[PDB]
């Protein structure tokens, strides 16, 4: 914990977010979108679609983009407008793009024609800006893949001496951007090694060059020559390989986070009565399960009478690949392996049952991969047609390219845990996800957080990140709740949530979004403030229309929570509780819903604080002495 770390830690994500921006920014400047935007200076997307014929999901991915670094705004028509520092567009060199096929590989081991002296001398010159963000963009283009491969050829562990074996003129290179840099001084310096220890976490932003490489492609022209599958099938937009070792180190941590729901599980009494199978959806290399077996067997009682209770892994995968390595990895843990896809758990079951596994007995668990699933279009139009009217801000892209609509991606999310919420045992479902942050958050915390970059490169790969609210709302839609003891969030100390570690159980009720059409059996409700009119109603779900939850029981209302939003968006308060006493288990419902409101608006995008909780809880909890209206 030394001083020099924070300015270091902002540089590395800056590096990333720029590896990003940059082919954003190029490819949006060199088709005319900024002189578009200075032409007529109030357009919707739809306008900047038609009048550049651009593809409608990836120009929504780079305005996105752009909002957030602060390059456009937008207007409460949705209308976009240029802001002063879209002019920094005009500083980035367009030759810079090259960088994104240089063979930095052969550089090193001197064997290129051409070498980086010209991005080095334009380094120094901190690009010709005094914007230091900026200037952190750019070096990132550069930096990131030369770093990679500066630790790939172990040029940098070297004791003491480092580029000691390379040429004199490569000696000199990178002597002079590393001292220009600050990385040293020929020794590293704090931050030289604190850069070269951490470069693995580039790795996954860095696995997309070959798709950043075509971002004119993907903005302007054929998405699909960008994602190709031969014949062999070996995705042509990322470097797969990178990309798997990069997420399995950052993977890392959050799979610890495991470790206290299982020893919660295979601790709980009696031990007949624990799961037997552990059934891992996209098990890959099998770390996951892995890693829970030998927790079971050192930290729980479970783990002391496997003998006479074993446990079963079961890893399954539509990749063959990755059987086969879960397959070697589980040596000597009883264990199968067989063929499943995230987006069929039917057939997961009925492949469970013909192994002769009792359904019942299966704890269903999967790591990072419910936002990277076949997108399934919705088949229920109706609740896709209410949805319509909420404010979602999900980015989701299809196939040719265009913008799915936010709410047919959140109608989609919900009917795909739908039909894994059909299968999910009293034992639950342990589910970690990535999440996607809004344009308004990014922008506010773009130097702490990974979203910018992360988000963006999500998107434009065709993946189907949702914020965090949406899923756990989605969940709760189809009766999954994630259970408060098991959960974790990260960033752990920041209003935004870009991961979950969750214990979803099914219960018997939905948790949904609150709507004008609810208004009238919302106005018969129990109710501790004075009965709301429909105005007031009416007022709070236009003002915040995802905002307002209801709990229902074999399609009955059973009790609403009505909040506020406020102070800069920085604080959520709880500003109306409803119940109908004549549900069976009433009070029970509406103190689930209460701690649910609570969890939600810990995961709500921008949400530093939730005010109400104790004055709420006391109502429901003592709601006699509370004096209920029209109870
Ligand atoms: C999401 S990445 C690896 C992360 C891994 N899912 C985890 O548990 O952390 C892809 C891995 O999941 C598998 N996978 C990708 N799409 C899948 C799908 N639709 N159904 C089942 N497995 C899938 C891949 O074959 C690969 O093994
Ligand atoms: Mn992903």
């Amino acid at each position: 914990n030394l001083y020099f770390q924070s300015n270091a830690l902002d540089k590395i994500n800056r590096y990333a977010h720029g590896f990003v921006a940059v082919p954003v920014i190029c490819a949006c400047s060199e088709a005319g979108v900024f002189e578009l935007l200075s032409q007529k200076k109030s357009l919707k997307l739809e306008e900047i679609v038609e009048h550049l014929a651009a593809n409608s999901g990836h120009l929504m991915v780079a305005m996105r983009l752009l909002e957030s670094l602060s390059f456009l705004y937008r207007s409460q028509a949705e209308e976009y407008i240029l802001t002063e520092q879209s002019q920094q567009h005009q500083i980035i060199p367009k030759a810079l793009m090259s960088l994104y096929k240089y063979p930095f590989e052969l550089y090193l081991k001197g064997e290129v024609e051409t070498g980086i002296s010209n991005w080095i001398n334009c380094s120094s010159r901190r690009w010709d800006t005094e914007n230091s963000l900026l200037s952190d963009l750019l070096d990132g283009v550069l930096l990131i893949p030369l770093l990679l491969e500066l630790k790939k050829q172990n040029l940098l562990d070297e004791s003491k001496k480092i580029f000691n074996t390379l040429t004199n003129s490569l000696k000199q290179e990178l002597s002079t951007l590393f001292i220009n840099l600050g990385w040293a001084e020929l020794y590293l310096t704090d931050i030289g090694r604190f850069m070269r220890d951490r470069s693995l976490n580039l790795g996954t932003t860095a696995s997309y060059a070959p798709m950043l490489l075509q971002m004119k492609e993907l903005l302007f022209g054929n998405p699909q020559r960008v994602f190709q599958r031969n014949k062999t099938e070996k995705e042509r937009h990322v470097n797969r390989t990178l990309n798997v070792v990069a997420s399995g180190f950052q993977h890392e941590k959050f799979f610890a986070d495991t470790d206290k729901i299982i020893i919660s599980i295979f601790n709980q009494q009696p031990i007949e009565e624990q799961p037997i199978y552990i059934v891992d959806m996209g098990c890959g290399d099998g770390t996951l399960l892995k890693r829970i077996y030998k927790i079971i067997k050192q930290f729980s009682a479970r783990g002391k009478v496997l003998t006479e209770y074993p446990i079963i892994m079961v890893g399954v995968d539509y990749n063959q690949e990755a059987l086969d390595v879960t397959d070697k990895n589980l040596v000597d843990i009883p264990h199968l392996v067989i063929p499943g896809d995230i987006g069929a758990p039917e057939k997961l079951l009925e492949q469970l049952k013909a192994q002769g596994i009792e359904p019942e007995k299966v704890l269903h668990i999967r790591s990072f991969l419910d936002h990277d699933r076949p997108f399934i279009a919705p088949k229920n139009t109706e609740i896709a047609q209410a949805r319509s009217q909420l404010d979602y801000q999900v980015v989701d892209v299809d196939r040719e390219g265009k913008l799915i609509p936010p709410h047919i991606a959140v109608q989609s999310l919900v009917e795909h845990l739908e039909r894994w919420s059909s299968i999910i045992t009293r034992h639950g479902l342990l589910l970690l996800e990535v999440h996607s942050l809004t344009p308004a958050v990014v922008k506010k915390y773009i130097d702490e957080s990974e979203s910018l970059h992360f988000d963006a490169y999500h998107a434009f790969s065709m993946q189907h990140l949702v914020e965090a609210d949406v899923f756990l709302m989605a969940a709760a839609e189809v009766g999954l709740f994630s259970r408060k003891e098991a959960f974790r969030k990260y960033p752990k100390t920041l209003p935004l949530t870009r991961i979950t570690v969750n214990h979803f159980e099914k219960r018997k009720y939905q948790i949904r979004y609150a709507t004008v059409n609810d208004i009238p059996n919302l106005l018969k409700c129990a109710t501790f403030n004075p009965p709301v009119n429909e105005p007031f109603f009416q007022v709070l779900l236009k003002q915040t229309p995802t905002a307002h939850l209801l709990l229902e029981y074999q399609g009955e209302l059973v009790a609403a929570i009505f909040t506020e939003t406020k102070n800069s968006n920085e604080v959520l308060g709880i500003r109306e509780f409803l119940v109908r006493t004549s549900v069976e288990n009433w009070q029970v419902l509406a103190k689930d819903l209460l701690e649910f409101v609570e969890q939600w608006g810990v995961v709500k995008p921008g949400i530093k604080e939730i005010e109400g909780l104790l004055k709420y809880h006391e109502a429901i909890s003592n709601f006699q002495k509370s004096k209920w209206y029209q109870s």
